[PDB]
């Protein structure tokens, strides 16, 4: 009600080369480009790839030679943190009173709201800093009907779209903070946005035995926007946060969740499409059916696909995570399809564990 | 003879993210990963994929943390010059021979002959400097027959590699150097190793009419490893060159030519995996059966899929040029198909410009 968004309007990506991000994406993630900027159509600075599958948006920057503040930005973010997310764009029915509330409530701005107009109408755009180096574009384009923003042009998808589309939607948006920055980041978005904290949380419990992370949840309204937080906890496993804010070098965006229809179809197709997931233990799906129960896909595609599951006292979901998507050990993917669960698989660090555990006796 | 050469050892790439890279190549190019070394394996500062297509080998390294003068020099050279090649190895019978003889003849040693050895067997290794911030390794494997070099472990494809080979050995590889070097460069691969001047070469009428730029052409005795080094010339066209020098920032490698039994097919296979070629004016296949004669390829298909072709007192090429694979207007690959030629299609610069010139009268 005080702080309205409609959803996410794009994540944005600073990358060293624009043009094979966008074919990766294309390829591996199966998305489509719709929209373009870059020096054949004035833009001279920047290259610009606006990629599309349903409601989820990725934008890939990179800079051609640096010649403005922001220009210089991205040049110098992908040197020092490589391949990734400087904006977590949010879309909003005003700009202006976003922004404005915003900044009463502590936050610090970014951009001062302005306005982008061409053939396709008025964008007006402000934003705000968050953790690290990322920032939040609040985006007000309710009279704007063009391909993105102004100044970008229609674009053709770089090859043909997959039969069945891989994911249509953006679920959640992680990210990384450093030890004892996590409630600090909790209480930023409980004032500054109006969000709300999840039931769901990766408390002490589980984080000093099993995950080696913290975890809290925070999420507008309607519960369309979600933005977990995660940070470091002593373990006696390394921590793969700590090992992100090493390799990145410092806060950031770790992984962004997007919804699928269908799990199984959405694996088959990336698979062999050329992306990689993480390698399940085998003996995680033996026990499976023993606290997960049955679920849509029987337990023998699951286990050849290694896809995960979970569930809550509200129903369940099957998650699955790629490899990172760059060479350091930065961000990487997830793809979601929930049944009931508004949970984020936090069960299954518990059971990959154990998982591990029993492989090890093999 | 005084200094052997077998051919193209690799052309080793400097990128910002070699997984993206060499997902490009895998899809976009046809090419298969057959080596890797990173992380996964021990190495830990930079993770490095080998692939192949016939005798055509890249190898697309990036650094992933910097700790020693390599990863360093890695680090900065993408940053500075954005995705690009940094090595231009050559296989010799003898390393130490043929790093002993370039030095003897004015080379600049980048790295003293060393040898690297594992299960697969022995290489020895030197390195000598070329334009800009190019090397030469010169590579003795005669004694060693694993995946690539010792340090790189066996790696299967990313994805299914297409039904028709895409291509299958490195043509030439182009070097853009500044005004007034070219014969700099042309001479010091005469004097540094031994290679000659091929006829084949664009001078005063083509540059300042056509061209826009200056062309001479080394090659060693076995007519295997080919070398044009361009430079830039006045004309009512702005140069190219000066387009690459501007945004690469400095002499490096412009385009690998590449050699495919079947263009057409090539062509096909690439359209359809995403990369995009150059804009050839509709009106240059009005007239090329004019100044081309027949070729193995219809002009109905080589207007379809804008391939060119060029003919000279042995025989005729076909060939095409892709777009630039970076933001950067720097590095672009071709595609070749020889039928005795053994031009580079320098005859196509007045071709084209009087194409050009057609379709805008009308
Ligand atoms: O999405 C979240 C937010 C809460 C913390 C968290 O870990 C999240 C995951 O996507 C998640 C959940 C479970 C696992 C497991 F157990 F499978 F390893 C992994 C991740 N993960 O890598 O983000
Ligand atoms: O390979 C060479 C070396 C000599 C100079 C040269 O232009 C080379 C080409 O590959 C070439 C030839 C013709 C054309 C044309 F006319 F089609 F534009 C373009 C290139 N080229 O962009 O390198
Ligand atoms: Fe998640
Ligand atoms: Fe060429």
């Amino acid at each position: 009600d005080p702080f309205p968004v409609k959803g996410m309007d794009a994540v944005v990506f600073a990358v060293g080369n624009a043009k094979q991000a966008a074919h990766y994406y294309s390829t591996a993630f199966g998305m489509q480009l719709v929209a373009y900027s870059g020096p054949e159509n004035g833009s001279r600075e920047t290259a610009s790839y606006v990629l599309t599958n349903g409601s989820a948006r990725f934008v890939l920057t990179s800079v051609i030679k640096p010649a403005t503040p922001w220009g210089h930005f991205l040049a110098d973010h992908v040197a020092e943190h490589g391949d990734g997310v400087v904006d977590l764009a949010i879309e909003v029915p005003d700009a202006r009173a976003a922004h404005a509330y915003a900044i009463e409530h502590g936050a610090r701005s970014v951009a001062e709201p302005y306005e982008l107009k061409d053939e396709h109408g008025t964008v007006v755009l402000a934003a705000i800093a968050t953790y690290g180096k990322t920032r939040h574009t609040l985006v007000d384009r309710t009279g704007y009907d063009g391909p993105y923003l102004p100044g970008y042009v229609a674009a053709a998808p770089i090859v043909e779209p997959p039969a069945h589309r891989t994911f249509q939607a953006i679920d959640h948006c992680v990210g990384n903070v450093e030890l004892g920055r996590m409630n600090e980041w909790v209480g930023f978005y409980n004032k500054v946005m109006g969000f709300t904290n999840m039931k769901e949380f990766v408390g002490d419990d589980i984080a000093t035995e099993y995950s080696a992370l913290m975890s809290k949840v925070v999420a507008d309204g309607t519960l369309k926007v979600k933005f977990p937080i995660n940070e470091p906890a002593l373990a006696k496993k390394k921590s793969q946060i700590d090992e992100y804010l090493e390799f990145y070098g410092g806060a950031g965006v770790q992984h962004i969740a997007l919804n699928t229809g269908d799990i199984v179809e959405t694996v088959r197709t990336m698979r062999a499409a050329g992306v990689q997931f993480l390698d399940t233990p085998d003996s995680y799906y033996d026990t499976l059916g023993e606290w997960v129960g049955d679920t849509r896909v029987p337990v023998d595609t699951l286990r050849e696909l290694k896809i995960l599951a979970d569930r809550d006292e509200d129903g369940y979901l099957l998650q699955i995570f790629t490899k990172p998507v760059q060479d350091r050990p930065t961000v990487f993917f997830e793809i979601i399809e929930r049944h009931g669960s508004m949970g984020f698989g936090k069960g299954n660090f518990k059971a990959l564990f154990e998982a591990i555990e029993r492989e090890q006796e093999k």
